[PDB]
């Protein structure tokens, strides 16, 4: 499982035109589910992303998660993230979970995190305009 | 080297609440420069970021490059993609390369990709905020 994450000051996602989940200062994370995921690779991964040190603290080091930091998650299912880049030009999907597992996972890590923390959402298999600010910028490729 | 490429609808870099590159469609390219890298790998880099398959065709299949597509590049150096996030909670640098090398095979990857398509850039080792709307979102992590 992949969690491709990006520090924002805010992000949102649209769906044909209207906002159906935003959030202010937090990471947007973009999903990878993977052939062999199950929930506990997805618990491993929400306890990395909701403590991964990303967050600037007091004197500006890089020090804080996403809790101490007081932000959200905007979690958006992103398959692209599972698939082998590395010969040609276009992507192979052979990592990729069905959409079945994907989106049974996806709900799952989202209910992990909200555990913890406000959390928000895109739409599962939905074309999404996903627009956010990445501060740094700051972005980490996380997995389990 | 790294390119972790976003397909947008639009997108801009910002430095002190100043907009200092801005693009339409076409890919934000957050690029990672590795101990080991140089310019034949650039070279390679560049290739497979303005060939690669990422857009949609007259018939939404995700067949043209961004060449094809009429699109630019926004390419802005991201030291964070060339981490090491396996262990803990805090990412480990020992594959990037010096902000030297770094900031040189930048630049000529800028080079190298202007030669076949408009692009614009943020500002190297400079505090930016990037906006994009990353649309699908479509996201690969490209790397040679």
């Amino acid at each position: 499982m992949i969690a491709l994450i990006q520090r924002v000051s805010q992000a949102k996602v649209d769906v044909k035109g209207e906002t159906i989940g935003k959030i202010g200062k937090g990471l947007l994370v973009l999903l990878g589910v993977e052939k062999e995921d199950n929930r506990e690779k997805a618990d491993k991964l929400a306890e990395k992303v909701l403590n991964y040190r990303i967050f600037s603290d007091e004197n500006d080091k890089m020090n804080l998660n996403v809790q101490q930091a007081q932000g959200e998650l905007l979690i958006v299912s992103q398959f692209t993230l599972a698939a082998d880049t590395q010969k040609g030009l276009r992507p192979s999907f052979s990592k990729g979970a069905s959409p079945a597992l994907a989106n049974e996972l996806y709900e799952y890590f989202i209910q992990k995190c909200a555990e913890k923390l406000p959390v928000s959402t895109g739409q599962f298999a939905a074309d999404m305009q996903v627009s956010l600010t990445n501060d740094g910028p700051v972005t980490f490729w996380l997995n389990v």
